[PDB]
């Protein structure tokens, strides 16, 4: 009948009844995943259901994220766990509950986001990457705009349910590698996903563009000139610099994550003082949901 929530440094006892249940957070690939109001203190926060009946390899990677999850207390940029309550048939699983994805913002925009919010993204979503490779190990392979969730609260985090660790933001050297089922590769794969990210949300447009398929995607990426922000756009010298070393196609020229928190980009951004917060409210506002 009870468990517990930890929020905010405090520990709630949580029943049924503390909990409204305000339905459905959207169009996922995961579902069973709620949106609810903890009536106690006014936090909405998210609760995922897992099935003891369900896909052994879907629950074992749940497991596997959540692991992370609860070691990752002490990353700002990692969304956070308030709780687990197990019965004989389901874990719950109540998390953070962000605002909505860049994927989903951008749909809202239809078209760029402007530099400064994409500036404080690249902070936060450099040293979530960083810190799940420097902590846990964790290289997160899946960097792309539907994992990078923003609040109204102006928080930015990363995302995997993956976290744990999509052709269109493959580095060139992952296309064809020596050994694809033996796949151990490094970060800066990573790295070049976070760069077509930055310039797909700065520009509103996926860079490689009307491609019909898969396959000619990579072959874009392979034969392209990295596709690097525009010219005309007002993005300042930093932003482009910064797309530019991450687009590095040759991987071993590629900067790492401890490299490009050095970038004066992301200098500039953790000193800026940019209402994100402000912002999101306004956008979430005045658009509908994609
Ligand atoms: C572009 C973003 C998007 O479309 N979606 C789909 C709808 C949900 C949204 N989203 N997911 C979470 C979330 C992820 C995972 C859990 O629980 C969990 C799974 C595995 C291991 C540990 C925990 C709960 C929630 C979101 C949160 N927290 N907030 C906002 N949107 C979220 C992603
Ligand atoms: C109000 C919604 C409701 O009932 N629902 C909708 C969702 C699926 C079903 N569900 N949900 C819970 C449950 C369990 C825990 C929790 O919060 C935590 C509290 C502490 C730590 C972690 C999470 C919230 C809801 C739940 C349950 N207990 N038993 C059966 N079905 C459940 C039916």
């Amino acid at each position: 009948q009870t468990g517990y929530l930890t929020i905010g440094g405090q520990r709630y006892q949580a029943e049924i009844n503390d909990l409204e249940n305000l339905g459905e957070m959207g169009s996922g690939t995961c579902g069973q995943v709620w949106k609810m109001r903890f009536r106690k203190t006014g936090h909405v926060i998210a609760v995922k259901q897992m099935r003891r009946s369900g896909n052994k390899e879907e629950n074992k990677r749940i497991l596997m994220d959540l692991d992370v999850v609860l070691k990752s207390h002490d990353c700002p940029y990692i969304v956070q766990c308030f709780g687990t309550f197990i019965t004989n048939t389901d874990v719950f699983i109540a998390m953070e509950l962000m605002g909505t994805c860049a994927e989903k913002l951008k749909k809202r925009m239809q078209g760029p986001i402007p530099e400064r919010i994409l500036g404080k993204m690249t902070v936060a979503i450099v040293k979530a990457l960083y810190y799940l490779k420097e902590k846990h190990g964790v290289i997160h392979r899946d960097v792309k705009p539907s994992n990078i969730l923003l609040d109204e609260r102006g928080q930015i985090k990363l995302c995997d349910f993956g976290i744990s660790g999509c052709a269109a933001y493959m580095a060139p050297e992952r296309i064809d590698p020596p050994d694809p089922t033996k796949p151990d590769y490094d970060i800066r794969a990573d790295v070049w996903s976070l760069g077509i990210s930055l310039v797909e949300l700065a520009t509103g447009q996926f860079p490689y563009k009307n491609c019909k398929t898969d396959f000619e995607v990579l072959t874009k990426v392979l034969q392209e000139e990295p596709p690097l922000l525009p010219g005309h756009m007002g993005f300042s010298g930093d932003f482009q610099s910064f797309v530019k070393d991450c687009l590095t196609k040759d991987h071993r020229k590629r900067p790492k994550y401890n490299k490009l928190l050095e970038h004066s980009f992301i200098k500039r951004y953790e000193t800026l003082e940019v209402d994100v917060a402000s912002w999101f409210k306004d956008v979430m506002a005045k658009t509908e949901s994609p």
